[PDB]
């Protein structure tokens, strides 16, 4: 249920996503993560952009008090967010992330994306035509600062988000490069399965990472209303069926016959301990080559307020 990271450290292979919109109240993060831990999660994914770091900390704290687990057998990730990028603010980020969970160290710190923002305030600095304020930062320069966070032990691992191959590559070819990304946490479901992306990482000893591997939130910021729904996809249907599962279980089990550590979320009792019937059964090879041929590049995130950036990840 572990894969081990190029660092020697170890993360489970199913993780807990945390991420609810702003109008869900602050609470139900912390009753969720108490109820993903009880139901076997041990791998939970949170930021500081999400905006639940003290409640999903809180819930990790509460779980190792009463006796249900011991920090070590929690696997608990954090991220950089993007106006943090200039070296001088990602431990102070960091730190600040650590004293709002009420942790001492996180197992893993990843730059959120590669689309650094203006420092300052605001989280989305944006221009009056509403596309976000990037700034010019190496980011090899970020990534110095990331493994001094590991050496100072304030991060077991460090990772990237929203990489793509280049990206990865530059990192990877830095010179004097102490410590190479554990993972590249990314959109990967079967509409977007990144296959060469995937090969990639597998190549360089890097563990591929998948959010909205149920097709994510929807949210309306980012997402177009008119893309399939990929949980009402007819394949993954008709392979719920013959399994006696459900679609969200295909599409989980999919990517951890790939090699690919999965993310969900969910804020629903009954669903949350449904996802870890994952373990339960297996995917045939031809279940899998029917998945694989719902690929059709569709990323969800999808706005005009970042695909301008400099730094876009997607082509
Ligand atoms: N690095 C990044 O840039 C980034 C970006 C996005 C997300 N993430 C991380 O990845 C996590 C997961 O991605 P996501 O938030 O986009 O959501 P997702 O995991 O694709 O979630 C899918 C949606 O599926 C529903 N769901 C979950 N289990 C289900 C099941 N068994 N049957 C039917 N529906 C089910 C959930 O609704 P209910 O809550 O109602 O169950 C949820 O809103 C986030 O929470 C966050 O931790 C990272
Ligand atoms: C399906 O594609 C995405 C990608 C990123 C997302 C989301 C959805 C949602 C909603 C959801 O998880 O579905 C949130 C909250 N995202 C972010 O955290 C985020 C991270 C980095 C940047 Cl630069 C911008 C946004």
């Amino acid at each position: 249920q572990c894969v081990k990271l190029n660092d020697g450290h170890f993360m489970p292979v199913l993780g807990f996503g945390t991420y609810a919109p702003p109008e869900v109240p602050r609470s139900k993060a912390l009753e969720v993560t108490k109820l993903a831990i009880e139901a076997g999660f041990r791998h939970i994914d949170s930021a500081h952009l999400y905006n639940n770091e003290e409640q999903v900390g809180l819930a990790i704290r509460s779980k190792i008090a009463d006796g249900s687990v011991k920090r070590e057998d929690i696997f608990y990730t954090s991220k950089l967010w993007s106006t943090f990028h200039r070296p001088e603010l990602v431990r102070p980020a960091l730190e600040n992330s650590l004293k709002k969970a009420q942790l001492d160290y996180v197992d893993l710190y990843l730059i959120h994306s590669p689309m650094s923002l203006k420092p300052g305030e605001e989280l989305s600095p944006t221009d009056e035509n509403g596309k976000v304020i990037f700034d010019i930062v190496d980011l090899c320069t970020t990534w110095e600062a990331m493994e001094k966070c590991k050496d100072a032990g304030l991060a077991k691992s460090i990772g990237v988000s929203n990489f793509n191959r280049r990206q990865l590559e530059m990192i990877l070819n830095k010179p004097g490069l102490k410590y190479k990304p554990v993972c590249n946490q990314v959109e990967c479901h079967p509409y977007f399965n990144r296959s060469k992306l995937l090969d990639f990482c597998k190549s360089k000893d890097i563990v591929l990472v998948a959010y909205s591997a149920l097709g994510s939130q929807r949210d309306k910021r980012w997402v177009d209303p008119n893309s399939p729904v990929l949980l009402e996809d007819p394949v993954l249907c008709a392979l719920a069926k013959k399994h006696k599962r459900t679609p969200a279980l295909i599409a989980l089990r999919y990517q951890l016959q790939r090699g690919v550590v999965v993310l969900a979320k969910s804020y629903n009792e009954q669903r949350i301990r449904q996802n870890v019937q994952v373990f339960e059964f297996q995917l045939t090879a031809e279940d899998m080559k029917a998945i694989d041929g719902l690929d059709r590049n569709l990323h969800y995130f999808n706005s005009d307020s970042f695909a301008s950036h400099p730094n876009y990840p997607y082509s």
